[PDB]
Order: structure tokens, then C-alpha cells, then sequence
């Protein structure tokens, strides 16, 4: 009923009434104040995932740049994610780059970004987080995970103190945090995911997070891109190996334009996201999974809006998923329809939960 109205009337209409920019500061605000369909799916024992030292109740979280400062994260929960991550925050605020900044491509499923990193800032941040402290304590108790996401002002003089300052600021009140080395738009910062870079950085990085406190102590991941060479590939499995680094999130947005896209915006410069997006980010997945042996887990996210896409995720090595364009397109009850159809397929193909189904195409 609902996935109709929304897929077939709403988003089209908000669509038609509103650039992508404006509609995406609607939902945010409508989103923060709980204004959505309260999600009638409930979550089945056959989609609890234990990973990263945290319960998930389920896996299908929303994606880093749907609420870059955590205005929403209350309001996600209620969608039926089962782990939000906020970001990319970034030390100062800064406003990112001159608007129109976002492009909807609707022939191709798809979107082209160029924010840069623009963000309310660790301080304001910080604040926002610590008002709900002991409201995520109980969340993430009760299987919803709280991750953070963090870059690096455009300005910088020294990208590893940014993210160390990240680490210090709001690795307290996170339980995973990311250091994003592969946003399209911000210049050099996909250079950090070359080997010497990248474990000079994560050695700064991990020696931080190490030093809180042991209630305070998030895991790390890696946010890496769907373009990187094989070598790239190789170099970025040696060093999360070399140094413990506790996770990857398999991608971020290409700067690919696969042949094939028809919408009219498709040359505009800035990260593609959604449908071409899906199976680069999958065979992504798949190699990185196989390059550390199944012993790093991954969390999977790049054109996610179906079941079937979440398990061709899941079965290529995720542990957990992500999205976001999906929503753009279909709205909210996507996270819902996501997840039942998840569930149906991993019935019909004999696993008896989401765990099962982790790295299942390897063996
Ligand atoms: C408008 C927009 C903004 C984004 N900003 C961020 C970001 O600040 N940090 C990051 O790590 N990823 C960012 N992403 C990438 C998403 O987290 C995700 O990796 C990518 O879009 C692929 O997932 P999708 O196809 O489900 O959207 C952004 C994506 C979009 C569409
Ligand atoms: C005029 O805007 C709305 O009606 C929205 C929005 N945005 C509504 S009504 C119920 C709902 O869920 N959303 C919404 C919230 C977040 C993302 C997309 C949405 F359509
Ligand atoms: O802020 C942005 O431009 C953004 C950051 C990121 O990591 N990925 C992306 O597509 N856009």
C-alpha cells in the first residue's frame, strides 16, 4: 500500500516540486521530528547480526550524507534502519561547495553529487550527540548502533590531525567510526588510500582511539572507493591486516560514468550513487572480502534497494548493508521492503539467518 503511494505518488511529486537539495532538507527535517510512516515490519531473529563488537538487530542502515550532522538519527531508528552513521563530519564547519550541487538522474536510478564535505562541524556535533548520550547507550544496547563517519576540512594543512581530532571529539559517543579517504569531491583526499599514506594515517588514527577510554573506545573502519586499481585493492588489505583495522566500508560513490546512463545530468562533475553504482560496488565487496580472507568485516553499500541486492551484497562478503539514493526514489518504506524481501530470500536459499549468508558465495 504504502511502498505504491510512495514509490508511484510522493516521491514523484516532491520530485517534480522541489530540487534535489531542497528535498533532501525536507527529509531531513521530517525525518528529525519522527513525521513517517512508524514501520509495521518487525524485525525477525533471522536478520540479528553480531559484528564489530555490537548487536545489530537488523542489517540495512542508512548511509553516510543522509544526516551529515546528526540531526536525525532518532527518526532513522524509527524508519527501521538498524544502524545509523552520521557524516561526514568535518574539524570546522564549512559550507562546502556553490549550489546546484546535487543532481538527480531518474532514468538511471542514480544520483551525481558534489557537496564537499560541508558540515555543522565537531563542535556543534559533539553537542548535538552528547543530548542523547544515554538514549544511544540503550539503543545500541538494544541492537542499534550508533557509527560516525569523519573527513577533513578543505583547508587542512594536515589531513591525519583532522581525523585524529575526529577520533578525540566524537569517538566517544560513536560505536564505530569511519575514516572516509573516498570522497570524490574533496581534492587529494583519495590519495590517502595509497599505501604509505594510509598507514601513516591509520597508525595516528588507531594510536588515538586506542588512548580513550575503554567505554568510549569505538571500532574503526575504512571507507574506500568503487574505483581503485587492483594494486590499490591489494595495498589497502595489507595495511588493514599490518595494523588491526577493524573494519571496511565498501563504497563510496564513483567517479565512473558507466556506459549507458541516460539521464541529462549524467556529465555533470561529482560521485554517482544508486543503480550503476550496484554491482562495481559488489564486485568491490567481493574482491576485498577475499583479499583479507573473511576475517575483516565489511559493511556493503552502493545501489542497495531491494532484497536481492542486499543479499547479493551479504552473500559477496557483507556483514552488514547500507543506502541511501534508494531513498531519493522509493521513499521511506523501501528500508521495510528491503528487509522482508531479505528475509524471504534467505529462507527460500536454506540459510537460516543473515549470518549464514555472510561470504556464501566464496565457499
Ligand atoms: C548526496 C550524497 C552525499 C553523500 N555524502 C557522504 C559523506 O558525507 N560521507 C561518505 O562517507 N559518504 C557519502 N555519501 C556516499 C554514501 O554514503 C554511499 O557510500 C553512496 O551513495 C552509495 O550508496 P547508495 O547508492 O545507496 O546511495 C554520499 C552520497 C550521496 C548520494
Ligand atoms: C512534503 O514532504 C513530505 O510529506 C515528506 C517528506 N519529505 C514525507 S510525508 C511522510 C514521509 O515519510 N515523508 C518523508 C520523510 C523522509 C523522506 C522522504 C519522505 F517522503
Ligand atoms: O560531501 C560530499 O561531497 C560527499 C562526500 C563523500 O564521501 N561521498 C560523496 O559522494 N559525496
Amino acid at each position: 500500500g504504502d511502498e505504491r503511494f510512495y514509490a508511484e505518488h510522493l516521491m514523484p511529486t516532491l520530485q517534480g516540486l522541489l530540487d534535489p537539495e531542497s528535498a533532501h532538507r525536507l527529509a531531513v527535517r521530517f525525518t528529525s521530528l519522527g513525521l513517517l510512516p512508524r514501520a509495521r515490519f518487525q524485525d525477525s531473529d533471522m536478520l540479528e547480526v553480531r559484528v564489530l563488537g555490537h548487536k545489530f538487530r537488523n542489517p540495512v542502515g542508512i548511509a553516510a550524507g543522509f544526516d551529515k550532522h546528526g540531526e536525525a538519527v532518532d527518526g532513522l531508528y524509527k524508519m527501521g534502519f538498524g544502524f545509523v552513521e552520521i557524516g561526514s563530519v568535518t574539524p570546522k564547519p564549512q559550507e562546502g561547495n556553490p549550489r546546484p550541487r546535487v543532481f538527480r538522474l531518474p532514468e538511471d536510478q542514480a544520483v551525481i553529487n558534489r557537496y564537499g564535505f560541508n558540515s555543522h562541524g565537531l563542535s556543534v556535533v559533539e553537542h548535538r550527540l552528547r543530548a542523547r548520550q544515554q538514549k544511544q547507550a540503550k539503543l545500541t544496547e538494544d541492537g542499534l548502533p550508533l557509527g560516525v563517519n569523519l573527513g577533513k576540512n578543505k583547508t587542512s594543512v594536515d589531513a591525519a590531525e583532522d581525523y585524529a581530532e575526529g577520533v578525540r571529539v566524537l569517538g566517544p559517543l560513536a560505536d564505530y567510526l569511519v575514516v572516509n579517504v573516498s570522497s570524490p569531491n574533496t581534492a587529494g583526499l583519495r590519495s590517502l588510500q595509497g599505501k604509505a599514506e594510509l598507514r601513516r594515517l591509520l597508525t595516528k588514527v588507531l594510536q588515538e582511539r586506542d588512548g580513550l577510554r575503554r567505554v568510549h573506545r569505538p571500532a574503526v573502519l575504512v571507507k574506500i572507493a568503487p574505483d581503485l586499481t587492483s594494486q590499490d585493492k591489494e595495498d589497502i588489505a595489507s595495511v588493514v591486516k599490518e595494523l588491526g583495522i577493524d573494519g571496511l566500508i565498501v563504497t563510496n560513490t564513483t567517479v565512473s560514468r558507466p556506459a549507458g546512463l541516460q539521464g541529462a545530468l549524467r556529465s555533470e562533475t561529482g560521485g554517482l550513487s544508486g543503480k550503476p553504482l550496484r554491482d562495481l560496488s559488489t564486485q568491490t565487496i567481493r574482491e576485498m572480502y577475499a583479499l583479507t580472507q573473511g576475517r575483516v568485516p565489511i559493511i556493503g553499500v552502493g545501489g542497495v534497494s531491494s532484497g536481492q541486492d542486499a543479499l547479493e551484497k551479504i552473500r559477496a562478503g557483507a556483514s552488514l548493508v547500507q543506502l541511501y539514493t534508494a531513498l531519493t526514489f522509493w521513499g521511506p518504506p523501501v528500508v521495510g521492503k528491503v528487509k522482508r524481501e531479505l528475509e524471504a530470500l534467505l529462507k527460500e536459499q536454506g540459510f537460516g539467518g543473515v549470518t549464514d549468508a555472510i561470504g556464501a558465495d566464496h565457499r
